[PDB]
């Protein structure tokens, strides 16, 4: 997908505000300068340039009069999306690299980050259950049938719950990131690697 000395980010914002990021080189370059809305609803992805085959890149986070710093490694030729979250009053960030799904007909592929202090296994299908771990884990990339997901199960070592994961297309690999447990049960946010 991306090409040499080229990265493509994505960025999630599940903070409860607006987040400026700026993503900076070796040198005080801006890579990007781009201000994402809270819970922001796009599959809009940013070509990034950079100095060498792999780079530390410094992301500058601006929400409310509050400054954060975060350094995340990228590798030439991939693909990432970066997830601003809650980090007490304050945000933090986290870079998840994605993998090239090449589409496998009648197929769907997903992928889960779990934000609960639990650990999750979602049952998706007749195989062995998805794994997600606790405190930001990233699950496996489980290849689904594609259609319709209304109440895929979900379970801590002491609850079960249903999502709505909605409807899962071919040629399309989706990431949702488990939010929050409200009166109606578990919350997932859907979003769509490149």
């Amino acid at each position: 997908m991306a090409a040499s000395q080229e990265i493509f980010l994505q960025v999630l914002n599940l903070a409860d505000g607006d987040v400026k990021v700026t993503v900076l080189g070796s040198r005080n370059n801006s890579l990007l300068v781009e201000s994402v809305s809270s819970f922001q609803n796009t599959t809009h992805y940013s070509k990034l340039h950079l100095e060498a085959k792999s780079q530390d890149l410094h992301f500058h986070l601006k929400y409310n009069s509050l400054s954060v710093h975060n350094d995340h490694s990228v590798e030439e030729k991939n693909c990432y999306q970066l997830l601003i979250h809650q980090d007490g009053e304050s945000i933090s960030s986290m870079l998840v690299k994605d993998t090239g799904i090449k589409p496998a007909n009648g197929m769907a592929a997903i992928r889960f980050i779990n934000t609960l202090h639990k650990d999750l296994n979602i049952s998706l299908d007749t195989d062995a259950p998805l794994s997600v771990g606790k405190d930001y884990g990233v699950s496996a990339y489980r290849t689904v049938l594609r259609g319709k997901y209304p109440a895929v199960h979900c379970e801590t070592e002491d609850k079960v719950f249903s999502l709505d994961l909605g409807q899962l297309d071919f040629g399309t690999t989706y990431l949702f990131v488990i939010t929050n447990i409200t009166s109606q049960g578990l919350q997932a946010w859907k979003a769509e690697d490149i």
